[PDB]
Order: structure tokens, then sequence, then C-alpha cells
């Protein structure tokens, strides 16, 4: 038996081959324990990863086509999945997360889960990355009879990390750079998300940076107003985004198929928006964009080291996100990895 | 033929054992250094403890002899989950019971059930009072299991390795003495900080010279002390017990049969590491210590009164080595080879 | 309705509080600030430490409200000498606990029962992290009792008086600070030294722009530093804490309501005539004062931060007087009339 990210006891199953993923995006967590057979258990999934991240899934698609055959749950909403639909794939293992864009610990699908008889695992990549990221993948490794590959990944993650908490650990408060990321920058209908005591926040802190919304929110998510922002005027601007090349929506595009050029091109469109373009982060270049997808995702180490080297630029001079991304997807995945999650403002 | 126990009561020594019950699972560190290369021959059935939280010595024990896995658990880690049903269908010939732990005490009904039963019952102590109890302890282990010898063995063994560390610290006077304090299962509990008073881990800090802070704090040989009882006093040298696995992403140290220096150091840092502790002077100073948690409760725990005893006076104890005492432990006594981390110190 | 307190707990709000349950009896000075000329009127029971530590602003209290006798005692001065029992049966709608103290904390039992009962519990603090947590206790105090507007106007009064001080030791550079060593309870203690860390009185050195000589000795907010460290450091300004009764003949400063300024002076004096403290360059130099200890848990410690900057930085703060800020405040808040010595120079 094993405890997940719920609190809740969990019986590891004998055998699992009919996983069902609470939210797509889940997959990134499963994709690290599957090798070059990463679609070989999944009988279901959440459409957040097909839909909210069309890049990194037409690349699996065009090495395996039956990715379009594995059937969605619902669309991009908890309360948009069929459980219907869900029980009649007949899962032996369903995980979800403590948030997201998929059933939560008190939903009602997991209730006819546990009357089901299917064992139910909690695991959290999004509210709290610092505690739960490591947690999460060592209960996956238990409970998907993958112990191997967590352990190998906890051992390449542990130590991507403390190449910058070694650092950034010791230095004190007043020393760091105030910093405000802005989720989806562009494309909310109301400025500004940002993460507070937890999602991306963890990593500002991890970092060794200031988060200037880490005591305007209560929560790991929230909004705060644009004029805060300015007011605040912090030292560093970062916006995520996950936007497709070829969509002429707002946002910064970011992803497996975007180029260096074009991660610059919308980055700066994100940069000239009124209020935004007269920050002192913008106007001295400290303006950055990162992928909005770490945001849940146990590849998030890629946003640490990429929030280091911004906070610290010469103190992480030698550090290199794209040789971890390589190391990353050479040792664990049946990918090659593609395109720019990470961008500098020209 | 008869023997007074831990509990004060007596024991008629049966003609022949041969179906052991270990009212606790780490227990079973004792019978080890009596039963040589045979060391689970005669066990009916265990506490759950030794196999759930002891998962690393286990795995070394199972690589080598695989029916471990059949010895029936009679429970998991509490006296409460003990079913009495499944203990007395074992038909068990001995029980061996701990004054305290995670098993039966001398008061249960378990106890009274066997008495009815005709099986008799022998109380050990590791674990309340190590001083006291672990060499009258062994020695009764030796009576009632019909293993003098080697009991006689590892008593010698044991208070010549023990005369190594008292032979000095007996003549250091108080005032010349280090401050201590024992975090037991360090991080790993729901409130901080889990400590021994007079008894447990504490013996050891008396025996090696040192002078526990939680000493008159507490009233038994477990409690608890706040965090800033610990800052206010702040102590010469702070230890964190631990015996987690490395595979294990939970709060804590990780010490035991597979665990690497690598990995002792790194999750000893977490711990030293964490809000409060990281300002005390013996972490700024370095003078902060991982020690293995079941010494808490093991005849072994001489490995740790010597661990103490070299972190207590580093120069007057520079040529004792704990790491060779366990060498010459395992080679003498068990049926597995000595593997992993029971120590570690900060860098 | 609901608020954070000092523990980072959520905490619903009464709808109607008329039995107040003190933890520690000094956290009354913070309750004083909210009820008017009515102090004792929504107090089921309180913490001994109050009636007993600080005998001199009780016994001014008693010779206007004499019911204060009858308010039941939960303990002495301690957290293990209070009854649980004794506690549940006042059925308080309300507990005020201090994150330290002489009372309960947040892992303590009874702070369980009262969950287990239904009772809020509200968790402040002015003697771990004055700084951070006084204004905040306030607040929250003034949300769970229904006083919003008395801690409003509290609060207001004492950023003014504090920013009297701050708006000029904020531009001061560590380099012209002067170094200051409080030995807290002077004289008083069993061993010489208790001091403040980075915490308690600490705070108030930071704020009025001093440099604590223990800051960086301790990793809490008290500890004990040794008389030859003081003696080393040779620091440049020399406080006391005490509030010893006049007509008490244990060792200690006298300061408190019934304390004249030559019964405040005399005792210092004795305390800065004794071995060691004797030869400081700061008491030769007569840069050396006591300051009233309880000020060490209060909301009130915004006139110890005026008489430490006033001590730090004489002309500077020439025309800051602290007596008219303690008029002030009693005239705006409480019930009693100001009496005696919360300060005194030597001669
Ligand atoms: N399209 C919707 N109606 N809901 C979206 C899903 C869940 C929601 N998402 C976010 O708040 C969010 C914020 C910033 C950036 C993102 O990518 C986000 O997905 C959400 O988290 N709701 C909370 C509270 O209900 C939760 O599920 O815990
Ligand atoms: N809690 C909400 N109602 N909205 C916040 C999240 C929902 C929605 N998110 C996305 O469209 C999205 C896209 C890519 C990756 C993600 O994680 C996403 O969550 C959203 O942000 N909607 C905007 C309007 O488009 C909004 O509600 O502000
Ligand atoms: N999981 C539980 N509910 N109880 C655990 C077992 C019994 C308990 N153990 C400890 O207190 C303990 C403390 C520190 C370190 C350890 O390894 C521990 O096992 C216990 O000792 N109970 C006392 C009193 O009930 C006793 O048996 O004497
Ligand atoms: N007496 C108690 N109620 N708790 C303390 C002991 C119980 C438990 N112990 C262990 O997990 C354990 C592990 C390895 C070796 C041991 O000897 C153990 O006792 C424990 O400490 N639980 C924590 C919370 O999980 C706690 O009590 O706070
Ligand atoms: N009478 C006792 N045995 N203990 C008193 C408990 C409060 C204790 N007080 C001090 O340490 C103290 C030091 C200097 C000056 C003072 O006036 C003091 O009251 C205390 O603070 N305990 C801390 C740490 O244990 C706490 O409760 O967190
Ligand atoms: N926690 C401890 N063991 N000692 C520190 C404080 C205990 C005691 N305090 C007081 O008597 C006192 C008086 C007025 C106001 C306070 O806040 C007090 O705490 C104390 O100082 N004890 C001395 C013995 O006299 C000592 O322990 O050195
Ligand atoms: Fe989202
Ligand atoms: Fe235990």
């Amino acid at each position: 038996n094993i405890t997940d990210m719920a609190g809740r006891s969990v019986v590891i199953p004998a055998k699992v081959e009919r996983i069902l993923l609470g939210e797509g995006r889940l997959f990134y967590a499963v994709s690290l324990l599957e090798g070059q057979k990463p679609f070989d258990r999944i009988v279901g999934w959440q459409g957040d990863f097909r839909k909210l991240d069309t890049q990194t899934y037409a690349v699996y698609k065009a090495k395996f086509p039956q990715v379009d055959n594995i059937p969605l749950i619902g669309n991009t909403t908890a309360d948009s999945i069929s459980p219907e639909k869900v029980l009649t794939l007949n899962p032996d293992i369903a995980i979800f997360g403590l948030s997201g864009h998929g059933p939560g610990k008190n939903s009602e699908l997991v209730k006819q889960l546990e009357k089901a008889g299917v064992p139910v695992v909690f695991v959290d990549f999004r509210t709290s990355p610092l505690k739960n990221t490591l947690p999460s993948m060592r209960v996956l490794g238990k409970v998907l009879h993958r112990e191997q590959q967590a352990n190998d990944y906890i051992k390449f993650y542990e130590d991507n990390v403390r190449k910058v908490t070694e650092i950034t650990s010791k230095i004190p408060a007043d020393k760091k750079p105030s910093v405000f990321i802005e989720l989806r920058a562009g494309a909310m209908e109301e400025c500004c998300g940002t993460a507070g005591k937890g999602n991306m926040g963890d990593f500002i802190d991890q970092a060794g940076g200031n988060n200037m919304a880490k005591n305007l929110l209560p929560g790991a998510l929230g909004t705060v107003n644009l004029e805060k922002v300015l007011s605040t005027n912090p030292d560093i601007y970062i916006a995520s985004g996950g936007k497709a090349p070829d969509n002429n929506a707002p946002g910064v595009s970011l992803g497996a198929q975007v180029t260096k050029e074009q991660a610059q091109s919308s980055l700066q469109t994100i940069l000239d928006r009124k209020g935004i373009n007269t920050l002192s982060a913008v106007k001295n270049g400290r303006s950055y964009g990162i992928w909005h997808n770490f945001y849940n995702s146990p590849y998030n180490v890629l946003a640490i080291q990429s929030f280091a080297k911004w906070f610290y630029p010469q103190q992480f001079a030698d550090l290199d996100p794209n040789n971890t991304m390589n190391s990353l997807y050479s040792q664990f995945l049946a990918i090659e990895p593609t395109g720019t999650y990470w961008v500098d403002s020209t």
C-alpha cells in the first residue's frame, strides 16, 4: 500500500494495464516511466493534453499514430467528463491531480470509481510542486510498477535542481530580485494571471527569486491587477505561454514546434502591450518567456533552471537547460526534443 | 530451571524451542546474534515492524533467505493491530516481548492468553533502559533459547567495545561535557521534535560522555520538546535519527543497509536546512550528525554509543572506528554481509 | 467570518464573545487596548502570570476593579501547570494563546482539547517576532473580539509613534550604529546572561537603529550568552530588563506601576555593580539603562522601541518623550491612570 498526494491510502494493483488519466497532461509523469512504449497502458485520458498541448501531441502522433485512438473522457474541464464513458473503459487505475482541468479528491467520479473497485491515485505538480513533484513520481513508480524508472528520474531531478539550490538557498532575501510571472500572458480575459504560494511561485522561490504575488494571493493561482504590477515595478518580468506558431490569437508561442525567431517575435508582442511596455524590467531587457505547461509537469526542473539563469545571469552562466532537456529526453522519452521552451527578449 | 526476565517475572526454560514468537519484529536483532547461519529457522511468526519499518535490512535477508516472506505477520506496527487468534494458531513454544514499543507489554491481554495456553513469555528491553537492560536481556535470551554460548560471546564483544568508550568518558566531569540534542525520526514526525529523556538513546549520550539537553525536560524514555526550546538551549551538538529508504521521497534521514554515504549526506542536509534547525550553533559549526533510528531498540546499540563518543570527543576517539566494530559483529555472529550507511557526518 | 492567526491557522470569528480565555495572563495587555472602561467584563479565566509576574499592574487594576481577584486562574506561570479540566468547565467561547511564553503553544494537548470542544483558538505573538507580529496580532484580536475600531485606532497610534523612530534610524548605516547588549531579568536568573537574539527585544534594538551583539550568537528569540562573551565584545550600550516590585529583596531591577525613579535608579545600580558587569565600558561611561521586562511580550512595546532610540541616539531623539506616548496610550485606550517607572537611566 502507498499514501498518495491527497493523504489517502491506495492498494497497489498486482498488474496494471489500463491507466486512466484524470488530466491528460499527467501523461508527462507517465512518459518518464513507460520508456519506448509510452501509450501502451493508457485506456483513456482527459482531452487537455490533446487540445491544450497540440504541439507535443503532434510530435508523439507522427511516431505513434495510435495516440489518436486513445479515448477522450472529456474536454478541458472536470465538469465535461462523462463518468459513464470512464467506467466502461474498465480502468485498473486512475491517476488524478489535486488541482487542474480534471477531477479532484471530492468529485463524484472519484467516489464512483471507489464503488467500482478501481484504485485512485492523487499526484500533484501544480498546487505544490516543491512539496509534491518528487513524492508524486515515487508513488507513480510504485503503483505502475516502474520503480526503476521513477528512481532514475528522481536522481536526475534532484541533481539538476541541486545545481541551483546549492547556490540560491544561501542567498539572503534583500539580495534577491523581485519577480512577476504572468501566466498565459496576453491570452486571458482579465489581466493578470499569476502564481502565489504555489505553482510557478515554487520555482521562483527555489531559483532564489522574490515573487511579488507571494503575499497578494491566498492560493497557488490567482489574479493581480495590471496597476498593481506597474506600481510594484518588479526587477524581472516573466510571461508564460504555449501558443502554437500559426495561431493568430494573443499569447506567447512556445513548445515543440516553435522556433526561437517565433518565440522572440511573439514574446515581443506580449511585451509591447500598454502598461507592460513601461515596466522597468521590460525596458531593461529583464523580460522572459517560459512554456506554460511547466505549471503542471515533473519536467519543471527545466523552468527552475531557466529562472535561476535569469535571476543571477553570471552565477549560472555555465548552466544549460537545453542540455538538461536533452539528457531528460534521451534517458527517459521516446521522442526527439524539438522547439523552444524558453526565450529571452531581443 | 527458571530465569527472571526484564519485567521481573520468573520464566521456566523450555526443554527445546523450535517455534519462537516475536512480539516486536525488530526483536529479531537480538535473536540474530544467537542463531548463527540459520537466522529464521526457529521463528514461527513476528510483528510486522521489522518487515515494514526495516525494509532495507529485511530485503538483504530476503535475497539470501527468500523464506523470510513466508514467516507470518501477527500484526502491522502497533500492539493494537495484533490478532491474538492468529498468534495462538501458530502454536508458539516461546514468546519474546518488549517492555515497550510497537508490540504488547507486560499487562496486555495477549500475554494473559498465552499464559492460559501454557506458553512461556519472556520480556526483554533495549528501548526503555538500554544501559540497565541490554546485556541482561541477551543473557536471558541465551538461556531460554539454548544459545548460552552465542549470548556470552556477544556480551564479551559488547562489554569490550563499550569499555573502549567508558574507560575514557567515565572520568570526564560534567562541566567539560558537550550539550546534545537528539531528534528522533527528525523531519518525519507530524510535530517537531521527538527525542529521548532518561532512557533510550539518552542512555547512549550518557555513556558516550555527552549531556542530553532533554534528560530533565521529560519524565520518560521518549517524549517531545518544542523547536523553540531547542533553539533556546542552543546545544553544542545536534544529532538526527532516521531509517528512511533511499527510494522514499517522504521527509526524513536516509540510513540503513541500502543507503550510500552521498544519499545519507544529502538527506541529512535536507533535515539540517529546515527553518529554525538551520540557525542552531551546532548546525552552523558542523557539529551535526545522523544516527540510524533502529538503534533505539537493538543490542547492536554499541555501534551508536561508539559513533556518539567519536562525535562528542573527535580527537580522543580518532582511533576508534564503529565500522570495524560493525564488520567484526557481522562476521562473528550474523549470516549476511554488512552494507550501507548507519551513521553520517554533515558536509 | 474567518481570519488567519499568528500560527497560520484559520479561525472562525464568533458571532458574539463573552467568555475569553487567556492562555497567558499578560496577553491581557492586548485585550486591555480593546475593552475600554470595561477591561475584565469578558474574561472567564487566565493563566496566573499576569497576577503573579505582574503584581504591580495587577494591584492598580484591583484597586479600581476588585472583581479581578475572582477571575479564575487556570494555572501558575508554566504551560505544564494548566489543568485542562478547569479550563473546559469555564465554557470559553474563545481562547487566546501565544506562539511562545508561559502558556500553551500551537502543539499543546489543551489546544487540541479545545478544538474537540468546538472552541475557537487564536494565536497571537508579541514575544517571538514582535516586529512581524505585533500589529497583525492586534488586527486579528480586533476581528475576533468585535473591537475593530479600538484595534484600528491602536494600530494607527502605534505606527505613527514607531515611525517617529524609524524615519530616522532606517537610514542609518550599520557602521554608525552602537553595539547593544540586553540582559533580560538581569541579576535575577540562575545563570547569566539571558538575552534576545533575532526576535523579542532584539526586534526593538533593530528598529531603534541599534546593533544587537547577540543577534548572531543565538538561533532563537531568547537564549543565553556567557558573561565573558559580553565582556569581550564590550558593547557600546548596556540595557538591563526587570519588573521587580519595590519591596522585594530578591535580586533584579525594580520597574513597574508602583516603582519610583529613585527605587529604579538604586536597583539598577546594584545590577551594574555586579562582578564583571561593572568593568563594561558602557557601564563606566554611563551608557547603562533599565527597561521594564514585560515589554518583552506586550503591544505597548512601542514604549521600549522609543526608549531604545533615545538611548542609542540621545540628541537625534532629544524631542521624543516616551512618557507622553504612555500617557496618550493610557488616556486614549485604558481604564487606569499611568503611574511608576517603566524605564530608567543610571545617574
Ligand atoms: N476553462 C475552465 N473553465 N477552467 C480551467 C480549469 C481549472 C482552473 N484553471 C486555472 O485556474 C488556471 C489558472 C492559470 C493558468 C492555468 O493554465 C489555469 O488552468 C482551476 O485551477 N480551478 C481551481 C479552482 O477551482 C482548481 O481546479 O483547483
Ligand atoms: N478558472 C478559469 N475560469 N479560467 C482560467 C483557466 C481556463 C482557460 N485556460 C486555457 O484556455 C488554457 C490554454 C492552454 C493551457 C492551459 O493550462 C489553459 O488553462 C483560460 O485561461 N481562459 C481565459 C479566456 O480564454 C480566462 O478564463 O481568463
Ligand atoms: N503508530 C502509533 N500509533 N504508535 C507507534 C507505536 C508505539 C509508540 N512508539 C513511539 O512512541 C516512538 C517514539 C519515537 C520513536 C519511535 O521509533 C517510536 O516507536 C510508543 O512508544 N508508545 C509508548 C507508550 O504508549 C510505549 O509503548 O511505551
Ligand atoms: N506514539 C505516536 N503516536 N507516534 C510516534 C510513533 C509512530 C510512528 N512511527 C514510525 O513511522 C516509525 C518508523 C520507523 C521506525 C519506528 O520505530 C517508527 O515508530 C510516527 O512517528 N508517526 C508520525 C506521523 O507519521 C507521528 O507520530 O507524528
Ligand atoms: N518557569 C519555567 N520552568 N519555564 C518558563 C516558560 C517560559 C520560557 N521563558 C523563558 O525562556 C524566558 C527567558 C528570559 C526571560 C523571560 O521572561 C522568559 O520568560 C520560554 O520562553 N519558553 C519558550 C522556549 O521553551 C517557549 O515556550 O517557546
Ligand atoms: N525556562 C526556564 N527554565 N527558565 C527561564 C524562565 C523562568 C523564570 N522566569 C521568571 O521567573 C519570570 C519573572 C517575571 C517575568 C517573566 O517572564 C519570567 O519568566 C526564571 O527566570 N527562572 C530563573 C530562576 O530564577 C532561571 O531559570 O534562570
Ligand atoms: Fe490551465
Ligand atoms: Fe518506533
